[PDB]
């Protein structure tokens, strides 16, 4: 049984496919990749002991489907040549995660008789995602909404989160300051970077913050607290040692990016979500379940502002904090992962 | 408003549409047609006051499915024309009734974000409307089973048997020998035109018959008639009042052609089906669903013999009769053309 795995583009595609991957090597599977070499995959898959066979869609990039439509002729060399590496790898099945390269993969695998199984990590289907849809034979999302009826099995969520101990056991009798985290996705978030500063001068010593603000900020956002006169809070500009920052966490301020979602619930985290704005809300629809599950709350641009958020930190005891760190747990779903390689594997057995 | 109807070569496919069509234009409805030139359609549709557009599909004709799946450039030229078409008239839904030009023109209008309507004639999905029903936005088929769970709608039927009084009202009231139409599709099948007269030479007086033997068969089955010492009964090439004949007849035998089904449903007949022996066993699941009611019989060529048709004529009283005609109808489907044009109207509006 042999698959491969569509992504590329970014690691929100990357990295819930390597995952899966791995998983079903383990199980046996051979597992070869389909990206592009001007891209994040064409380094790292490599470094994960899997082949990758790359595509040039040049023209490609940025296309609103009423480009696609309106001239088709630009997809059909990328689906010459991956018709071509499926001609050659003959893949039982292929499991897109999404990103430009997955358009003429699908169509490819689909032109050919393989089955296209297709795995969404937002609350919006994306770019090709959405038009590839019509043409797959299973179709998965991680959180609800994304499309109407599929199945909801969560984002596959990085292993060192996973060993993280429940709630209960890590706040077992907690005490002092609220540790703060403060995170704006892997790139950094200025907004965060302007406000939480502000928001330490207004609670002073009711918390401990651990503020993440990006490359080429912690110099800024360190400038900051200072005049503001909280000089003792730690400035990163990227964490390595993400787990041990959530478990570390009575509360988690940050941007809603799928994984990010996915990993504060599997870590059974209290949160307070800052949306990014944009007419599409995918960072608001990402946040929503957990929201609804009563272990965060969100705050989009419209209702964001200094006081908004000391005041909603200011009114979560530890009391509180524990019982949305165990709505938070009970509302994840761990096992992502390996429901996503089994349906892989259900679709392979035809 | 504006519609692309979509029907191969052949009665099957182009009557159903063509009454779709129809109905329709009295709704205000424009109507388009695509088709070939070599076929009957490229005759038929232009007298009935409709405009047709051509579209070369020769090399696609004959080439099977893992024949298109090895060869996919063969259906390109054709899709090019289907594609061009559609953007010079511009329709607003297309409906593909199952012949070949049915593919290309799907393919095109799905590719240009097209709705796609689609009808099922037989209880067995024909090539085309097989794959072509994946990219589809409706699908629908007069009998059960074609299609995973289409809404089941029926066939359009021609208007001169539906104009036909009620069961009740003709077969009630009859006396003396039983009416017996032997008919076999358009063309006239070769087994009931050497069955039917031993049948006679053994049902004797019992029975009267108006049998319909095909073109250029007439004289040699009333020789065989004339043998069973039957001269009276009657041999015709080809009814052209189909619908006096199934009024007279107080029973029939013939062939499940679709059309031909869902025509003795609407009329309200009880039938002895005799399927066109074939691999795919299309007539034999065109007439199932009127078995099941009990509004008929089915005896495949094989199970097929002189006795088995006698004694199942022997065994049905007048009585039994009236109570099968009634159950044919009471699962009859009479306004197909509307639901089937309401479906595309429905759709359309979007
Ligand atoms: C452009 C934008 O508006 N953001 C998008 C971006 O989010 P973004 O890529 O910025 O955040 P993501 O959720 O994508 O990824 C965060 C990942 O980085 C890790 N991490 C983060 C910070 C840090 O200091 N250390 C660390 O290890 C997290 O554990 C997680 O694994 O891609 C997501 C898809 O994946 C989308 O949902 C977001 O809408
Ligand atoms: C050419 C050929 O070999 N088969 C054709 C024939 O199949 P076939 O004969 O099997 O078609 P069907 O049984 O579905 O339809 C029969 C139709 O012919 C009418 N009828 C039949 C006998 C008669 O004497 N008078 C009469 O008017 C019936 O009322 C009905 O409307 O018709 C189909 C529908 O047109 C075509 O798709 C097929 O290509």
């Amino acid at each position: 049984k042999r698959l491969m795995v569509m992504a590329g583009g970014t690691g929100g595609h990357v990295f819930p496919g390597l995952a899966v991957a791995h998983h079903l090597m383990a199980q046996g599977w051979q597992v070869r990749w389909l990206g592009t070499a001007d891209r994040m995959e064409a380094d790292l898959v490599p470094k994960h002991g899997i082949e990758i066979d790359f595509i040039r869609i040049s023209g490609l990039r940025g296309k609103g489907i009423k480009a696609l439509i309106a001239a088709p002729l630009r997809i059909f060399n990328a689906w010459r040549q991956a018709r071509a590496i499926m001609k050659a790898y003959k893949p039982d099945v292929v499991l897109g995660m999404g990103g430009y390269v997955s358009g003429p993969g699908g169509l490819a695998a689909w032109s050919l008789g393989i089955p296209v199984v297709l795995h969404e990590q937002n609350g919006i289907a994306g770019l090709t995602n959405k038009w590839l849809a019509k043409i797959a034979t299973k179709v998965m999302q991680a959180f609800p909404g994304a499309f109407p009826n599929a199945e909801v099995v969560g984002n596959p969520v990085r292993t060192d989160v996973l060993a993280l101990p429940l709630p209960q056991q890590r706040l077992a009798g907690r005490e002092g300051p609220v540790r703060v985290l403060v995170v704006g996705g892997s790139q950094g978030a200025r907004i965060l970077n302007q406000t939480m500063p502000q928001v330490a001068a207004k609670l002073g010593d009711s918390v401990t913050i651990w503020h993440q603000s990006g490359k080429g900020s912690q110099q800024s956002v360190e400038q900051a607290y200072a005049e503001a006169g909280q000089p003792q809070h730690k400035v990163t500009e990227f964490i390595d040692d993400m787990a041990a920052a959530y478990a570390w966490a009575d509360v988690v301020v940050c941007r809603s990016g799928a994984l990010t979602v996915s990993e504060i619930a599997a870590a059974g985290l209290p949160a307070l979500f800052v949306p990014f704005q944009h007419k599409d809300r995918q960072q608001y629809w990402n946040a929503l379940p957990l929201e609804k599950a009563g272990a965060a709350k969100i705050i989009e641009q419209p209702q964001l502002s200094v006081d908004a958020v000391a005041n909603t930190l200011a009114g979560w005891s530890r009391e509180t904090l524990l019982t949305m760190a165990e709505r938070a747990r009970a509302a994840s779903i761990p096992d992502a992962t390996e429901r996503v390689a089994n349906e892989v594997s259900r679709v392979a057995r035809a």
